[PDB]
């Protein structure tokens, strides 16, 4: 089996990418985040804090024929960026693209923190993770791609996301139209159970390539590109006028500035970031001062591939028994 399914940025920043999934009998079609960085599927329900729903869909298990109560299951998870969700669970049949699995476990929302509520076009997430950072308890459950990975044409998926622009998520097999040139395959660590892999090293804009190990995830819930202190500062030491702000949380720069594009290695083979990738535009509404899209992971613990690195490329995620990543150009 396969499946395809087109993801689209929430908004005009590519902050995240929604992609449609089918829940239930008859379907609920929810809106998910699919996020490499987690391992739960869960969802805004019938059973979430009415005063924490605001506009989201819902999925309410009661008016889904397949729908069973994982009984005494729970979850919770708490997020990098702070936010929270917990509830019970569900089994039930989901459907991404075309792809179905029967008895995934759906985690159901009693609660979520502020920053889910405040986002009404994210109706919960669907980690694609290691199913070991599963937060049910007292029995973890599997993600959906290793409840569907035997079925599978090929044991793998694929993240095609857009910049500014719709993408694709494809489960089973590798479209060889969507990318120009080979993937470039890598070695994954599993040991904190993420796609954990090394780059290569670095370019800024023209400049030479520094061959250095870069350990760290790809990681599709997250929308920036958080690298290490001495990369980062090397970046925007190219953009007149831009500086860490403590204030602000990061690294902003005029924006009219031009930003230089941003390379990183895979083996032998380099990904290009374009400039206008890093730029997330004013932070707050009609500032001359733009937020960029690369970070330090200095207070994180890891560094952070997301969304502004993997846009740039067709990226494989390879669930063969040996794990591997690819990239390609596109």
């Amino acid at each position: 089996s396969t499946g395809s399914a087109t993801t689209t940025p929430i908004d005009s920043l590519d902050d995240a990418y929604i992609t449609p999934v089918q829940i239930g009998t008859p379907a609920q079609t929810l809106n998910l985040d699919f996020d490499t960085g987690s391992s739960d599927l869960w969802v805004f329900s019938s059973e979430t804090t009415a005063s924490e729903v605001d506009g989201q869909t819902i999925y309410t298990p009661s008016k889904s024929t397949t729908a069973k109560l994982l009984s005494g299951a729970t979850w919770s998870i708490s997020y990098g960026d702070g936010s929270s969700s917990s509830g019970d669970v569900y089994t039930d049949t989901v459907s991404v693209g075309g792809l179905t699995v029967t008895g995934q476990a759906v985690e159901s929302a009693k609660k979520v923190s502020s920053s889910f509520t405040e986002d009404s076009t994210i109706d919960g997430l669907l980690g694609l993770a290691f199913s070991t950072l599963n937060t049910v308890s007292p029995t973890q459950q599997k993600t959906f791609f290793d409840n569907a990975k035997a079925s599978l044409d090929s044991p793998v998926f694929t993240a095609d996301l857009g910049y500014h622009a719709p993408g694709t998520y494809n489960f089973g097999f590798i479209d060889t139209t969507a990318y120009t040139g080979s993937i470039t395959y890598t070695a994954v660590s599993t040991k904190q159970g993420f796609w954990e892999w090394t780059s290569t090293g670095y370019a800024v804009g023209s400049g030479t390539f520094k061959s250095t190990s870069i350990d760290g995830i790809a990681d599709t819930g997250t929308t920036l590109l958080y690298l290490p202190a001495t990369v980062v500062s090397a970046y925007w030491a190219q953009v007149s006028g831009a500086k860490s702000s403590s204030s602000v949380g990061g690294y902003v720069f005029p924006c009219s500035a031009t930003l230089p594009s941003f390379t990183f290695g895979v083996g032998s083979a380099r990904i290009v970031i374009p400039g206008d990738y890093i730029d997330f535009g004013p932070i707050s509404t009609g500032s001359s001062s733009c937020f960029g899209g690369i970070q330090s992971s200095a207070g994180i613990g890891i560094n952070i591939f997301g969304d502004v690195a993997l846009k740039a490329a067709f990226v494989v995620f390879n669930g063969a028994t040996t794990p591997t990543l690819g990239f390609a150009s596109k």
